[PDB]
């Protein structure tokens, strides 16, 4: 318990109307800033309106690296994500270890001392390695659960790769938080930066768990490698909240709130590149152009990246990633598995690709102008 | 109490252990060697000629899918029509949801233009989009509120002559569902209208007592319940639902090919009583289909039963079914009907239908399952 862990708890369920100024005004960009985000935005767009095994990577591991060569050479890196989730016995959570276990060896071999932010890394989800994640006491779900993912984490420690914790639920967020911590205060993982964690910007809580985060990431010596999403799970979490009689929400219902939150929340990384090393998962072209001119002129490799989903991602990344483009990196999340294990990575899929709402159906929608498209969230909202 | 053995039956069903559900429905299930043979032919020619050959909406409003339904009704097929909507969370949803049903009425009854329930189109309705909280609410609350409005629907449907079915949704909303068709079968103001239709799923270890109480209800009430036999649309989530809900048993089958047998032993079951009820199997597995083709025998004519098939999954199959030159059957296209704002929750279930390793759409085109295992009867696995 600290200050900065009770911001987090308070801002659980806090009205939507008050969590929106704070993140309004943190999200405000200069003119100067805004004219030329439209700019690149407008472009990109343009360039795009011109263009389940489409998900999937490979059925394993080595067909995934095999398939990645092309796209490392053209600027891409990847994180490969070996597809199971919700383990609901001991078998398969066991089984899930087992392959992420293998998984980090492979990458871990591929990657060939090319580091962290050059070279290949891995995704994991705690629910895939805890028999009952999601409907088990906290204390004891941490305490089985920390020695497994301690143990991959020193797997990936060893071959200097990266190694992401996926989110999930709302409710699981404060666990996965506190095994963050205790992975960065561990005197055993000295010396690596892999230690990766997403947080999703529809949560009311995200500003707060950042704040923390950098915290941590600057009093351990650890550059936390940090996912800024926005957001998997919306139908559900809403759903769930219904059925909770609740009146306050954990995450925001209004997709401008969410995207206004990605904004201000990128802001407050590109401010801590110090000590995080963000990554800007979106498939949002505003969103993008909007980042990229927020980070300022000054660029390395290792100051920040973007990431897509494979089979998604590539015709906005294709403008982004090269000497001839914005020459900026983008990380491809690569699942990796057989169609049984797909359906609920699929299933999501589905609920972003199909919304009126998302961007990657706005594109391709007749009655949705590029004017509309480039449009600022702070300014509309 | 009224029906006291037949409802108890359905009670005592509800999670009886899988194991014990299954030898009964095997039994009923096994037919002879030679219509497995003549099935296994058949369902083998309808496969070649598959895998030798927005998309699950058929318009955005009424009008527009009555257009779009003229081709394939002067195929031979026929059409239910979906007006995509459930789960009412406000009261004034479920006022628009009836208003959205009432006028889709209107339209095919009027498109019909008294071709009756079995040449001519009807509608399906969810209980769930008449109801603001009906998965939550007391169901004397949910009955004194819907019954109502679907008695109204149903007048509707009988004054055009058009069949209006009530779709099957979660488990634990069987029971009301249920209540409410006795009550309206047993209402006079509906006599001498045969389109009140009903679907029973049979991964439910419910379903063949519902049937004994539908078929006994039918008998009762002089109604011929039209009866759409599938096999469940919300597996997923019933496992999900019982393990959340701390149950040891669930009320639903756990292994697919139980659903299979369960499937084909209550299309045994309906087949007998066609005197009383009008099966509708749908199903888009070929299997399956040429299961009960062969098991209804020889003598056929339009009103003993039909097949169901869902728009954008079903009609390449159907295509060499209906008709004089195939298997000259019918065949219902269930149609939905709407626009993004009511097609997500569909789309889902029919991604979690079209996605899994187990469904027969996601087979045929496995390179790894042989013709062989796509026809193979599956109460053979079991016996
Ligand atoms: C690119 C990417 C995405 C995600 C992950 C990695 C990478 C590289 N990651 C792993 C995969 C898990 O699914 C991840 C994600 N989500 C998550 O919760 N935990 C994770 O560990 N990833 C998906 C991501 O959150 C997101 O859903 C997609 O990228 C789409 O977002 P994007 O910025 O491309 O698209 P937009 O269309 O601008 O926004 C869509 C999002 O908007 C939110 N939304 C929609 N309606 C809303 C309403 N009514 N109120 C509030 N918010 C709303 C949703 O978050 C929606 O996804
Ligand atoms: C054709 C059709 C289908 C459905 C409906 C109308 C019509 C005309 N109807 C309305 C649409 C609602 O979504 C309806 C359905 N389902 C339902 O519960 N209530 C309804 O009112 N419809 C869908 C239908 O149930 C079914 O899902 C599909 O047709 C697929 O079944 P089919 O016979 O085509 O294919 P098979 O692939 O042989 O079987 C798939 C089914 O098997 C069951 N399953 C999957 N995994 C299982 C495990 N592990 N154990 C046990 N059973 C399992 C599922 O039922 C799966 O759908």
């Amino acid at each position: 318990q600290s200050t900065l862990r009770r911001a987090i708890t308070a801002a659980y369920r806090r009205p939507e109307t008050e969590c929106l100024p704070p993140l309004v005004e943190a999200a405000t960009q200069s003119k100067e800033i805004r004219d030329a985000a439209a700019s690149t935005a407008r472009k990109l767009i343009e360039a795009l309106r011109g263009k389940g095994e489409q998900f999937v990577t490979g059925e394993t591991i080595r067909e995934a690296l095999k398939r990645s060569k092309e796209l490392e050479e053209k600027g891409f890196s990847y994180s490969y994500d070996m597809l199971g989730e919700a383990a609901t016995t001991a078998a398969d959570a066991e089984r899930y270890y087992r392959d992420y276990e293998s998984a980090i060896h492979a990458i871990g071999k591929a990657s060939a001392g090319r580091g962290i932010y050059e070279g290949p890394g891995i995704s994991i989800k705690l629910s895939a390695l805890h028999p009952r994640y999601s409907r088990a006491q906290a204390a004891r779900v941490m305490g089985e659960l920390l020695p497994r993912v301690k143990a991959l984490a020193l797997l990936a420690k060893n071959y200097d790769i990266g190694l992401n914790i996926d989110a999930e639920e709302a409710d699981r967020l404060e666990l996965s938080l506190d095994l963050l911590e205790v992975l960065c205060l561990d005197g055993d993982l000295s010396g690596w930066n892999g230690m990766g964690f997403v947080v999703q910007a529809y949560g009311k809580r995200c500003p707060f768990v950042l704040d923390f985060i950098i915290d941590l990431a600057r009093r351990s010596g650890r550059r936390i490698m940090v996912r800024l999403v926005k957001g998997a799970y919306w139908d559900a979490e809403i759903k769930r909240a219904q059925l909770d009689g609740l009146a306050d929400f954990p995450v925001f219902t209004r997709k401008i709130h969410t995207d206004v939150s990605y904004i201000a929340c990128a802001a407050k990384l590109l401010a801590a590149t110090d000590v995080v090393f963000p990554q800007f998962a979106t498939h949002n072209a505003q969103t993008l152009a909007a980042i990229y001119h927020m980070a300022g002129k000054d660029f390395h490799v290792g100051k920040y990246e973007f990431q897509c989903l494979h089979g998604m991602g590539e015709p906005l990344y294709e403008e982004v990633v090269g000497r001839g483009k914005l020459d900026r990196p983008c990380r491809i999340y690569a699942p990796v598995g057989t169609h049984e294990t797909l359906l609920a990575y699929l299933v999501r899929r589905l609920l972003e690709n199909g919304a009126n709402s998302s961007f990657v159906h706005r594109i391709n929608d007749p009655k949705v102008s590029i004017d509309e498209l480039i449009a600022d969230p702070v300014e509309v909202v």
